[PDB]
């Protein structure tokens, strides 16, 4: 587009599939991005001839806003607070003016920052100023919840889109996605800003800075503008990259405009966030007339989460939505927030989809992408006062007479009790007893593991611990002079290392420092991190909880990535005839208190643990004596174990309540301690504890309470057919009730409704407010599912958004590159339109690839070559004269991906290099007569390759510290003896074979390092990181990594396309349909991954877990490598002794490893090959097994044979073949090993040389 087209022309065509990509053009584009002034971006927006359809009414009230002053007040405790007007929730940042509170910036005369006078006036205690400073700071924070300046994302979008529609290589046609002249979000962005800038030359409404913000000194500017603008940019990009229906998009813009027009953007979004899902996802198929859905079989044991696809299930009226209607509630919500037209339109459109197919799920997805993606912001004071103020209402308390006399801090719940607690007790008691009876529980290694679990870089309320400890004349070492972040539990461990449990006991009752983390479409999450002594004492609670979750219920241990959220379960649960009820325990932490749960649990554990832990200490805590008034009248001193001693001290804290130290950085004068019964979120027990209570209560309801509260035959039948071991999956406060159907169709809806109401009333009995949703849909762990189809929720993954809870400065460049790559991978997982997405990412990466350096008056520039992004996982569009778009986003990362795209066009590269003067007389085994060495250096391919592999983070008291950490870990003498034995044994049988021996003695240094890396980098350190970068770009190379040079000796032949693994009319992931060719064909050919990835990979390790500080994958690599390198069994035994194992287990596991048939994935680690994250949603196990043939297409070749003792090659070879198959755009294809240059024998030695050389 003239200005844009003129400056990025060549780059635009190279990322559109018209021209080859080249570092020169990439870097010219990078220089262009960095020289583009901010206001020029807005001038570029001016050149776009917007269409009438991209316009909508912009509420004038968005620009004229009231003073912040009437929105705050000072409370009884003199804390600056938010003044409520629209309800209990109306506590976020208010939509007010801001200019009157700023002082012009020195150089940027049209921008201003919060008045320095107002802040000092506030610092000395003025009431009016404290209010203005709070508002100023909180509004700012709200404006900082992004990764970088919006202009970067917009500029990149303009550059990417100037390339016009993209030609799909498989469909053989251009996409019909509307150009920017039809992008309403972008049009709004331009108008809003233009209206605000008016005559001012500066076009930006605010400037995003490393730690703050400056606002354009316009009376038309508002605190609500940054969030609004941020939503608009995301929508603008998604409409072009997810091909979102432009008409649905305009609705989302309306909602945002209304949020800006209101008195509080963040509050408004919070109240209306359900609009799109409720009126689409939750109201689909009121009339089902056809289509297909998956037919999965849930394998046994159900706890393995392994499913098998059996075909499609023809849909008909039989399966039409039967869940309760929500039309009334939905419409009431709209009317209440001035959005009835939007709700009405959405409801009307939803009724038109009468078939369940790609079109309909894509419709839902599109609608759900329009929701605001801002990270809601409010002051910590507000979050603390709202999430820790109310207790649960126990409608049927545990009778006081049902407790015995005390046994120290606890009381036993009599068995004669009639309370529901009886059951919560039996379950925890049982579990405690079995947990404690396990021989492993008493193994020193296991206890070192439990003690290292919380020894991390994260904070542990260090300040309060030192204060509570200081209060008893117990001073802790200061380690004066150590460059480590003291505010880390690692540091805490070092300080406590040589003190008996008795000296730190009081620390168990010390205050807890509140942390914070903002969320999209949700209130802020509070972070209450316990201290080391507290965590230590929490072990019994945590262990018993794990036991329950491992042996007694159906639960998961998911993270935050889609790859680990058991996608298959949702598919199953949402496929008719099956049905699922989404159940949640609202205000879970505030509902697990002493009055009911904790007093019961502490008692059940304290007793269930008694006989097996009898006369032993535990994890450093000694046995003791407690006052026993258990038996009526009698009063003795009963001996208790170390384990019991812990529970005993823990009960005192749980019983007392918690003290949260609130340090509101945004509200001057708001420093206070808050006492509450609300449970800590940063305890090793939190999550697992809640998971166990969740299932225990659900089990009690299905077994006892429910049956006793109804005689309804149907409800009694439903109940009886459910079991917490088969039909209820839960994690923390989230639960999914899976009601399997029958041949007679699905279970009666009315019958389910009665069951749910019973469940609801049941919870009120013990203070739990269940949040039940029965809507024809499944929602578990933040993934949405309808009729067996996953609906990615794009609104939850803001492209420009970023969580910044505190006021610290953003991470220094180039951390942003890691985030931008993180943005790209989200697109791959969420199924955006592959070509539009790849092109956009390239524009985005290019726009951040350059950084300006000032080395004392000397001006320079850091520049990552385009090739670094490839190494990071970004597929090429077109190179070395190839066809465009032949590379898929499933191209592996690092060496495996480099090997894949190179092998795919190897002949091409050779031909191109020669054609361009890069020729030699020496014959390369890979590139023939091409002078590749000189080519890759000139094109910066080597430079980019090695630069990408550099860490993007600047890098006598030391001996004391490390030694302290060592005493902490090696506390138990028996454990140390094991490690020493391993060492002497190692010198005899393993030394020399490998140089990577993992060892507990390494942990102290591993921890120290982590405590160092946690500290904030120094100016010099940052400068050294840059120099390291420039050095790598200036150096000249002659080859890739040793591993990649070895993979390149392997050649393949791609043959017949695989037959479909799953029906082509079957929706598995909305957005991933015949309109998104590459992802759809890969999904169809390769097939979805039908098992929990956590359970799959747990089968690829010899040892599930180890001490925090060592890598289970590394240990598995050391063992397998020793085996490959011909080491003796005793060497593997030595290696296992060095990580804590007892000689007995050591010798056995070793002998087991020596004879085991290691499968592809696990063995592949001997050479650091990992299954790519992007592949986790597909059936990669099958690809490695049945579709990568290692027997040449036409028989056996001398070079392709596998030597007798190198069968481990097959594993490696499988990855290489799979790499190429997955990297090639289109249907997964069958690939056949064709050749190994120097033969399999030579190849093996080559990898063995690499195996034995690691870290010399």
């Amino acid at each position: 587009s003239s200005m844009i087209l003129t400056q990025f022309g060549p780059f635009i065509e190279s990322i559109s599939g018209i021209t080859d990509q080249s570092n020169d053009v990439f870097e010219d584009a990078a220089k262009a991005f960095s020289m583009f002034t901010r206001s020029d971006v807005y001038k570029a927006l001016d050149e776009i001839p917007f269409s009438d359809d991209a316009m909508l009414p912009i509420p004038p009230t968005i620009y004229t806003k009231p003073s912040h002053d009437s929105y705050y007040y000072i409370d009884a405790l003199n804390r600056v607070r938010r003044k409520t007007y629209q309800g209990p929730d109306d506590v976020y940042v208010p939509n007010c003016s801001i200019v009157e509170l700023l002082e012009p910036h020195e150089t940027l005369t049209s921008y201003g920052r919060l008045s320095e006078a107002i802040e000092n006036r506030a610092k000395d205690g003025d009431s009016q100023a404290r209010i203005a400073t709070t508002y100023g700071r909180i509004a700012e924070s709200q404006a900082r919840q992004i990764k970088a300046p919006l202009e970067k994302f917009v500029l990149a979008l303009l550059v990417a889109e100037a390339g016009g529609s993209l030609y799909d290589p498989v469909l053989q046609k251009y996409d019909e996605i509307p150009d920017l002249s039809h992008n309403c979000p972008l049009w709004c962005f331009r108008e809003i800003c233009r209206h605000i800038s008016g005559p001012l030359p500066d076009r930006a409404p605010y400037l995003y800075l490393s730690a703050g913000v400056f606002w354009l000194m316009s009376p038309r500017m508002t605190s609500a503008i940054p969030p609004l603008l941020s939503d608009l940019v995301n929508l603008a990009i998604l409409q072009q990259t997810a091909g979102l229906d432009p008409s649905l998009v305009k609705l989302g813009v309306q909602i945002c405009l209304h949020a800006a027009a209101s008195s509080s953007y963040s509050w408004f979004i919070l109240k209306t966030k359900s609009i799109f899902p409720q009126n689409t996802l939750h109201s689909m198929y009121e009339s089902l007339e056809g289509g297909y859905c998956p037919n999965l079989e849930w394998l046994e044991p159900r706890s393995d989460y392994k499913f098998m696809y059996m075909g499609v299930m023809p849909l008909s009226a039989k399966y039409a939505r039967s869940a309760p209607s929500n039309d009334k509630k939905a419409r009431e919500l709209g009317e209440k927030y001035g959005l009835s037209s939007v709700v009405g339109e959405l409801r009307k459109r939803t009724k038109t989809y009468v078939k369940h197919d790609f079109a309909s799920v894509r419709y839902i997805r599109d609608a759900m992408a329009c929701t605001s993606g801002i990270f809601l912001v409010r002051t910590p004071t507000e979050t603390v006062l709202q999430e820790y103020t109310q207790s649960p209402e126990i409608k049927v308390p545990i009778p006081q007479k049902d407790w015995t006399g005390p046994i120290g801090e606890i009381r036993i719940l009599k068995d004669t009790t009639s309370s529901i607690a009886r059951y919560l007790y039996r379950t925890w008691y049982l579990a405690a007893a079995r947990m404690a009876a396990q021989p492993r529980t008493w193994d020193p290694l296991f206890q070192a593991i439990m003690r290292s679990q919380y020894v991390t870089a994260r904070g542990g309320s260090g300040a309060a611990l030192r204060e509570s400890l200081y209060a008893i004349n117990v001073s802790l070492p200061d380690f004066k002079g150590l460059p480590v972040k003291a505010a880390t539990k690692i540091f805490q461990a070092a300080q406590l290392a040589n003190l008996p449990f008795s000296h730190t006991s009081v620390a168990i009752l010390a205050d807890t420092s509140m942390g914070l983390r903002n969320q999209v479409q949700r209130r802020p999450r509070s972070i209450m991190p316990l201290n080391v002594p507290q965590q230590q004492v929490s072990a019994p609670h945590t262990l018993t909880a794990d036991y329950i979750n491992y042996h007694m219920n159906l639960s998961p241990t998911s993270g935050s990535a889609v790859i680990e959220k058991v996608i298959p379960l949702g598919v199953y649960a949402s496929s008719p005839p099956n049905q699922s009820i989404n159940i949640d325990i609202s205000a879970c932490d505030a509902s697990i208190t002493w009055d009911f749960f904790l007093s019961v649990i502490m008692a059940a554990i304290h007793e269930g643990v008694a006989s097996s832990s009898i006369g032993k200490p535990f994890m450093g805590v000694p046995a003791s004596i407690v006052n026993d008034e258990s038996v009526v009248g009698v009063r003795a001193a009963r001996p208790i174990s170390g384990m019991q001693n812990m529970i005993q001290h823990l009960s005192k804290l749980y019983k007392r309540g918690f003290s949260y130290r609130v340090n509101d950085s945004f509200s001057p004068g708001n420093d206070f301690t808050h006492m509450t019964t609300t449970f800590p979120s940063g305890s090793t027990a939190t999550s697992t504890e809640h998971t166990a209570n969740n299932s225990t209560m659900m089990e009690t309801f299905l077994t006892v309470w429910g049956p006793e509260h109804t005689d309804d035959p149907d409800v009694l039948r439903l109940m009886k057919s459910l079991t917490i071991q088969r039909n209820y999956v839960c994690q923390g406060d989230d639960g999914l009730m899976i009601i399997d159907g029958t041949t007679a169709g699905k279970v009666n809806s009315e019958t389910i409704q009665n069951d749910l109401e019973l469940i609801s009333k049941y919870g009120e009995e013990f203070g739990w407010k269940y949040d039940i949703a029965y809507d024809g849909t499944a929602e578990y762990l933040k993934l949405y599912f309808i009729f067996g189809c996953r609906i990615p929720n794009l609104s939850r993954h803001p492209i420009v958004g970023k969580e910044r809870a505190n006021s610290s400065a953003e991470e220094p460049w180039p951390a942003i590159l890691d985030q931008i790559m993180g943005v790209f991978f989200n697109g791959v997982h969420d199924g955006l339109q592959w070509q539009r997405w790849i092109r956009y990412s390239w524009a985005l990466c290019c726009a951040f690839s350059r950084q300006r350096t000032m080395i004392g008056e000397s001006v320079g520039y850091l520049q990552y070559p385009m090739w670094s992004f490839v190494y990071w996982g970004l597929p090429l569009v077109k190179a070395f004269g190839s066809d465009p778009w032949i590379f898929s986003w499933y191209m592996p990362t690092g060496d495996l991906g480099m090997y894949s795209w190179i092998s795919l066009i190897r002949p091409l590269m050779t031909r191109w290099m020669v054609a361009n003067g890069y020729v030699t007389d020496r014959c390369s085994t890979v590139f023939g007569n091409a002078d590749y060495r000189r080519c890759f250096n000139e094109l910066k391919l080597y430079q980019g390759y090695y630069m990408a592999q550099l860490p993007r983070n600047p890098k006598e008291v030391r001996e004391q510290f490390t030694q302290a950490l060592s005493d902490y870990l090696m506390q138990n003498p028996e454990l140390k003896s094991r490690v020493l034995r391993g060492r002497s044994e190692w010198e005899k049988y393993g030394a020399g074979i490998i140089h990577n021996p993992p060892s507990l003695f390494d942990v102290p240094h591993k921890w120290y390092q982590g405590a160092q890396e946690a500290a904030i980098a120094t100016r010099e350190e940052l400068a050294e990181m840059d120099e390291t970068l420039m050095r790598a770009r200036r150096h000249s190379y002659s080859s890739f990594s040793k591993l990649l040079e070895a993979y390149l000796l392997v050649k393949w032949r791609m043959c017949e396309a695989r037959e479909p693994s799953v029906d082509l009319r079957l929706p598995l992931c909305a957005g991933i349909d015949p309109l998104n060719s590459d992802p759809f064909l890969k999904m169809v050919s390769v097939g979805p991954m039908l098992q929990s990835t956590r359970k799959y990979f747990a089968q690829t390790l010899f040892m599930a877990k180890t001490v925090s500080g060592l890598d289970v994958n590394a240990i598995d690599s050391a063992l397998l490598r020793l085996r490959t390198l011909g080491a003796d069994k005793k060497a593997l035994t030595a290696q296992l002794l060095m990580v804590g194992l007892q000689e007995s287990e050591a010798d056995a596991l070793a002998g087991k490893i020596m004879l085991q048939d290691v499968n592809t994935v696990q063995l592949a680690r001997v050479v650091n090959l990992a299954v790519p994250d992007t592949w986790m949603s597909l059936d990669f196990d099958s690809m490695f097994k049945h579709h990568v043939k290692l027997l040449p297409k036409d028989g056996r070749h001398l070079n392709t044979d596998i030597p007798p003792r190198m069968g481990w090659l097959r594993a490696i070879l499988r990855f290489l073949g799979a790499g190429m198959v997955m990297t090639a755009t289109g249907v997964a294809v069958d690939i056949y090993l064709e050749d190994i240059h120097g033969g399999g024998r030579s190849l093996g030695q080559r990898f063995m040389t690499w195996m034995r050389q690691e870290g010399r």
